[PDB]
């Protein structure tokens, strides 16, 4: 249709699980055709990104051909998009064109890698050589962020501390899921007395490398109910099980840092845009929504994220984690979820983080809240509507979309 | 705006020009700007594809950073895609939706390589590595083409010497462009004498390894005309030289083909599917077309091409090639470009194929002949129409563009 929904969800566990980045992507498109009724039959697109464990030219062919998507008796579409982290959401984008334009009734949208069975060494090379040119010292991507981080330190007076507080409020919903890659929530001192990796950002502020694959099934309500609306979920908790795609939107900037301090500028910046038209679009505001998945590489990354989207105005991102720090402290040391509906996973700090995968987390955790299969994560009231957030390179990517369970 | 054209059109040399992938593609947006009578801060979105002889994250953000499109105060989207040699037209498709979808007011779209300069070595190992899983012996792409190319011999009755045909006709055409690599035409003969590679391929057979890039610049016509349409050429070719984007479609099939022959089947190719849905969505049909920009990797590919668009029956492309070369040596011999108007810049075959640059080299072609700039190749009366279609991987990806100066 023109309204577009998500209506299969597919995934791996999280990890080190000893598979190839195609054995991923193949278990988790079984997974999402299962959980949308489907079969490989019913599928007429397919979009992926690239993997850093596995660099394949034109991946999302390679994936469908090993997969054993081929041969077949219709028309079938295959893309491959890199956006960085951004990615995701990106090809969640482009399969509503796909559907919009009818070139596709039903498309899946795959990220898959093993950035963790890889090795430290070997993911430090290929990560590091991500970023030549840029004049960044290794490890280049923290490095990156951390530059951001400073910038913010003297531009706007953010705190060490402020940053620190990110991984704390990470680890405390991370706990709440027994998938998550951080079981044991850390402290402000463990943070801070964590080793420095850069400057002001130290190793458990960095991003928790993991393996794992998310395929989506991205299809229109009318198509998918003619021909596949069989199961009797109640239709409570069946909207946000397979929610409408209200809208996406992106925006960009530049690869790396300029490397000066005094030619960082504020239009770098890209997600505020994004988040700008993906409301636009969806003719909602940030009032309407009730859960937020978060781009959180880096403590930087998910401070800017708050005041992008609309929670907390420019320059104040810190002192929101701040609030939310001190509520913990302030209530038995008990992150309550309806007071910071964000990253009730653990995000890419605390969850897990496969390079290019794990906006989809973002995404896959919106619906377990929407559906109310959340569990000890669970928003009350139920949101009905939720944004998801991916952030590629460094600061170079955005993607916002937003989910609805109902219109 | 409704109408949607390529305003801008900018391209290095081509050859040997041992230059980096960055100077290469920085020069040809340069042109390409010039040429539009736009400057940098006129884009507002970039599409690029990925390089072999220098592969880079995140590659069209990393040009983008390099060659100083950041900072903006505006939105800027980019992205990379990567549907192999299919890439420059599948990326336009996108462009267009870009601007149809109002994301984008401007959009540009590279694709750069060096793969001569990069080395003989270098080239056939990664060339080789992209097909990894196959299962196909070295040089990996050949292989898999000449299989396809076996198999339409014993299902359609195609002949040895009609492949070889292909690469004199494009030497034909080439002789007449002075930036074609190849100057001297081939003798059919001459072709089957070459080294072989594979069974039914042979040397002068295989694509032209070249360094080069060429950048287009896509924007709605209603928008470009009030901001940049300044100068006082003539209004004829000035629908050329500037065409409106009739249509793009897109399918796509395996990375590469079976471990046996004869479970392959008409419907692996996607080059009917994508011209079909062209055709449909331009609403023309094949003799509509004066000027045909097809992709010609190997003679296989021309061959199942000019079936597939409908300039011959099903199994008729290699006689169709065969009268072409009859009917010249009956008349000198001399390639008459209004007897068989395609690829009249000499193609992969003998212009020169930069890996996922070159359909960029059949809009470039196709804007040169309905513009009336095309010399010694141009046709006349001057087309009206044009239609381009690039490849990607083994008959992995088809995009189909139809191309027309005016409504």
């Amino acid at each position: 249709s023109q309204v577009v929904r998500i209506v299969g969800v597919g995934r791996t566990g999280i990890g080190k699980l000893h598979k190839s980045v195609d054995e991923l992507a193949a278990s988790a498109l079984k997974c999402a055709l299962v959980d949308a009724n489907m079969k490989q039959c019913d599928l007429q697109a397919l979009i992926a990104v690239p993997s850093l464990a596995s660099p394949q030219f034109m991946q999302a062919h390679h994936i469908a051909t090993v997969a054993g998507l081929f041969p077949t008796k219709g028309k079938f579409i295959v893309r491959t998009v890199d956006t960085g982290g951004a990615g995701p959401i990106t090809a969640l984008g482009m399969a509503v064109d796909l559907v919009r334009t009818r070139c596709a009734e039903t498309v899946a949208v795959i990220a898959a890698d093993a950035v963790l069975s890889m090795g430290s060494g070997a993911f430090a090379e290929r990560s590091n050589a991500s970023l030549r040119r840029s004049g960044l010292p290794e490890p280049c991507i923290p490095h990156g962020y951390d530059r951001y981080a400073q910038w913010y330190m003297s531009r706007y007076g953010l705190k060490r501390e402020q940053l620190a507080m990110v991984p704390v409020l990470m680890s405390k919903m991370a706990e709440r899921h027994p998938e998550a890659m951080c079981q044991k929530a850390y402290t402000l001192d463990e943070v801070l007395h964590s080793r420095c990796v850069a400057p002001v950002t130290n190793l458990l502020e960095c991003a928790r490398r993991a393996d794992g694959a998310v395929a989506l099934i991205v299809s229109g309500e009318a198509h998918y109910a003619e021909h596949f609306a069989q199961g009797k979920q109640e239709q409570r908790h069946l909207g946000g099980s397979k929610p409408i795609i209200a809208s996406v939107a992106e925006a960009s900037g530049p690869l790396f840092p300029p490397g000066s301090s005094d030619d960082i500028v504020p239009d770098i910046f890209s997600c505020r845009h994004a988040a700008r038209d993906a409301f636009l679009s969806a003719n909602l505001n940030v009032g309407d929504i009730h859960f937020f998945g978060l781009y959180d590489c880096f403590p930087i990354c998910l401070i800017q994220a708050v005041e992008a989207v609309g929670l907390c105005p420019e320059g104040k991102g810190g002192e929101f984690m701040e609030t939310a720090y001190n509520e913990m402290l302030n209530n038995g040391g008990v992150l309550d979820p309806s007071k910071f509906p964000i990253n009730t996973h653990g995000g890419l700090q605390c969850f897990g983080a496969p390079w290019e995968v794990p906006a989809m987390y973002n995404i896959t955790e919106a619906i377990a809240q929407l559906s109310e299969e959340a569990g000890d994560r669970q928003l009350t009231p139920v949101p009905k509507r939720a944004l998801v957030y991916g952030n590629g390179g460094i600061f170079s990517a955005s993607s916002v979309a937003i989910l609805i369970s109902d219109l």
